[PDB]
């Protein structure tokens, strides 16, 4: 009688090594290429040639790339030891769940990113106050808790709307502060690791909303309407909050009303990512074209 | 809208962002830093100049090989798809947490190691014949078993000490044959691989039961010692179980008093890594110079 006799009695099934000669969808071995050929660490990139131009940034550019930064952070803590996990038992096949685990782990040097910023270019205490602000201001927390409770639940499609969400919506009214600021001279180095972090975004947003569809079309005539309405309600809930978010960083800065356009374009890629239309109409979505050329 | 206002109300402190520009306990960032640093993927050795050398290797050597590698390929596909995920809730600190995700991604990247060598290598019979065969040893599926008894249950500290029993132990009835074909001067390109592997398991095992200790610690005397009972059990246990699985890979070939001795050694450096004493005398642990080399 070992204490693991019942465990053992009650799995029969073999479990299973992983075979890479054996691949039942290959789109999951092109995303672990293309991830894994990927790979980078915020070290590569000299943040410290950014030290010029974020002295020269005003007071108020630097307390918003310090909150919108401290946000994203927060934001790849949640993905990296949440979520990517959260996705694991639901996986299709053994290849996707490998992917998985790259995605957590790339979350975290991800997350990592902004302290080598921080720790580059900020003081202690504009660190310190960036992280208080960032566990004190309301639509940060809201965004969080509302995409963690998916991730706590235990519907495996809602957690990858709530992560295609994250990667494809979330993180753009913060991604938008440096491809800004870049196009003017500014953070010139920091930009290149947030073009890597969105290097693997788009892919993490566009693999994810591809397992969503196929799991969804596994399902009744009902339910697939239901899920789509969900997905459609959360969006909404998550631009709304976002909005005020939005309004509250950049709204001394002016540039609010840009950002929202970005909003409402970026709202627009995850839902199709997910395989679902727009939500705005293509003309509520014209970011100015130096924000789309930064990003290139 | 209202789906997640439960969730909310029960999880009213702060969802936290991960600092590191505060460190509480340093050697989270020694590991991080050593891991990553130490990132490598399989295509970057070049496995098909082993050809020559794999082809003149017995059938009986051959198969030996096959079957090493898949038991390891399956222990990899374990610990990280199944094993470092469970260790996530229980971190002491969220930079521990950003290790797992590494350590996991990394566990997926060694058990794909696995199969761009039988790629490279093997007939596409001697691959399925080798997972079936992986599917239906005993041994194999009963340590795999016993392993995943204890991530599934709700003790984190055994799920430490499983995890670095994996690791510093049962991954060695497995290492002994690429390092003793080296040693040959045959697969010296695929040992280059198993060295990649074996740095990164060295610094696993070592963190995880420094992660042990600093837990059990925190009991009574009287709860420390029914630990080390405990660990001491499942030691029995697995080597008994790896004796087994031992002798049916090796008889054949001859070498099984010599990977007894390896294991031996072994599990004296598992149970040393969760800061107890071997189990076996140093004159039962001999191993030869010129494996213990490939070894380091
Ligand atoms: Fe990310
Ligand atoms: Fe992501
Ligand atoms: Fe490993
Ligand atoms: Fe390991």
């Amino acid at each position: 009688s070992n204490e693991y006799d019942e465990y053992i009695a009650n799995h029969t099934d073999p479990v299973k090594a992983i075979n890479w000669n054996v691949i039942p969808d290959e789109k999951d071995l092109e995303v672990w290429d293309r991830l894994t050929g990927n790979f980078w660490l915020p070290e590569k990139i000299p943040v410290s040639n950014d030290i010029q131009s974020w002295n020269k940034m005003t007071p108020q550019e630097q307390l918003a790339t310090m909150r919108v930064f401290t946000g994203l952070t927060l934001l790849d803590t949640i993905q990296g030891t949440v979520g990517a996990i959260s996705l694991l038992p639901d996986a299709e096949t053994m290849h996707e769940e490998a992917v998985y685990t790259n995605i957590a782990f790339m979350e975290s040097v991800h997350a990592k990113s902004y302290s080598n910023i921080f720790m580059t270019l900020a003081s202690t205490p504009q660190i310190n106050e960036a992280f208080r602000w960032s566990e004190e201001n309301e639509n940060l927390q809201r965004k969080a808790k509302i995409i963690m409770s998916y991730y706590n639940g235990d519907d495996p499609l809602k957690k990858k709307v709530a992560s295609t969400l994250l990667e494809s919506f979330l993180f753009y009214s913060g991604f938008y502060l440096p491809m800004y600021l870049s196009s003017r001279a500014k953070l010139t180095n920091t930009a290149d690791i947030i073009r890597l972090i969105i290097r693997d975004e788009s892919v993490h947003g566009y693999y994810i909303g591809y397992k969503y569809q196929q799991g969804v079309k596994k399902l009744s005539e009902a339910e697939q309407e239901e899920y789509k309405a969900y997905t459609f309600d959360l969006m909404y809930d998550l631009y709304e909050n976002e909005i005020e978010y939005t309004e509250d960083i950049y709204d001394d800065l002016g540039w609010t009303e840009d950002v929202k356009r970005f909003l409402r374009y970026n709202a627009n890629k995850a839902l199709n990512n997910l395989g679902y239309e727009g939500l705005f109409p293509t003309d509520e979505t014209k970011v100015s074209p130096a924000i789309l050329s930064s990003l290139s």
